[PDB]
């Protein structure tokens, strides 16, 4: 199963979370105006290292480093061999372990593309707070997230829209399909509101949304200069 | 000769400039699958070529619907008229050069703004925003899309970056009309997500909820209650 998840994730992941290709290329983006030379990005639940290549080939300055980890031994074993396969000057640190308990220094981004959700809430402002410290003066996180709604009726049409997604483009044919709509309705989401207070309770004293498609977005985080 | 020229480079332009214009078109249509209802209206407010419009339309498998789309613009309606007249559908069009502060809003399931309230004044689009509200039968839908300012200026400052950079990527330059095009835009007053919530609430929209974003630019979807008097 892990490693079955691992095989199809792309595809998985394309086919159930409207705008994860246009979050990735902002990524990409950002990074681009983000990292500062001799310093590092880290990305926190990497998964097969989506975010971590979109980083890396907007990196051009010289002396950087990418920190990508998972606590999945079939996702990183996979990033590992993905990311060998293509040339950079920013190497990366593949390290399988637990987003809880590694330090982050020296960081000019960190990415939480769609990982923050899979840690118990109660934990959530503790990982926060650290990014924050460990980002250096004038450094970027971003926060991606499937979000609940306060307004229920909202929260309705965005789900409906989803539903909808998902059937234009074959979410269905997908055997993982089943087992992954059982993860989505087991997960504890929060709302934009509660991501926004969390933000600002790490230290943030700038974050916004700059994406959003239906009930999935990505808020950007700025620590001042 | 610089509205038909606007035109005749309109879906170009647009999509240079405008990023996740094509998403939201798509949201529009999908939108209209659920919300359209038999034997109502649509409107389309500053439908330049009728691009929202052709969307909504497609997405329409009930009887006795009618999209209008309104522009004031001459060379925008000739154009947007033509569009129309070339895709087969079931659901009529009426496409009136008019002004949309005039307009009236009748038995209207769906209303679209996609990019034309930053054409007004500030001081007209509380008025017709209320319009729109009293127009909308019980339960339809107000779609907003806008450029956005941001009250926080240093997001301003970062997404006006990101933005400057998408024109780059796409060679928004390449375009004749660019230079006069991008400083008309800086001419037009934009408003923050919070100012165009409170004008959604205060028109009377029961509930209201950005649904697009993509840097500085995004869309609300605005819904009137089911039992709205
Ligand atoms: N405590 C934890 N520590 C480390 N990893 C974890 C933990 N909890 C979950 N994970 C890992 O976080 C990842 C979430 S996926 C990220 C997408 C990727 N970012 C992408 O941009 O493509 C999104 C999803 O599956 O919805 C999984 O690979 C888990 O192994
Ligand atoms: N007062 C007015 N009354 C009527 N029309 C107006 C008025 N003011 C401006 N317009 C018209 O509003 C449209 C704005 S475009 C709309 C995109 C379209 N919705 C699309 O989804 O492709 C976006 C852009 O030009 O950036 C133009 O066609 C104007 O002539």
């Amino acid at each position: 199963f892990d490693e079955r998840v691992a095989e199809v994730f792309p595809d998985m992941i394309q086919r159930s979370v409207p705008g994860y290709s246009n979050i990735i290329s902002m990524i990409g983006m950002l990074a681009e105006r983000f990292v500062q030379p001799g310093t590092q990005v880290y990305d926190l639940g990497c998964s097969l290292g989506a975010a971590t290549l979109s980083v890396r080939r907007n990196i051009h300055h010289d002396n950087c480093k990418i920190i990508a980890i998972d606590n999945s031994p079939a996702m990183i074993e996979r990033c590992r061999h993905h990311i060998d396969a293509y040339k950079a000057p920013t190497p990366v640190d593949v390290i399988e372990g637990d987003i809880r308990d590694i330090a982050i220094e020296n960081a000019s981004m960190v990415v939480l593309n769609f990982t923050l959700q899979f840690l118990e809430p109660s934990e959530r402002q503790a990982l926060l707070d650290k990014i924050y410290q460990g980002l250096n003066p004038g450094g970027a996180l971003v926060l991606s997230e499937k979000f609940s709604f306060e307004d229920a009726k909202v929260g309705e049409l965005l789900f409906n829209m989803h539903h909808d997604f998902k059937r234009a483009n074959g979410y269905s044919e997908l055997e993982i399909s089943q087992k992954r709509s059982m993860l989505e309705n087991v997960m504890l989401t929060d709302s934009v509101e509660t991501h926004k207070a969390r933000l600002h309770n790490a230290g943030f004293e700038h974050s916004e949304l700059w994406f959003q498609c239906f009930n999935f977005g990505s808020l950007v985080a700025l620590k001042a200069e």
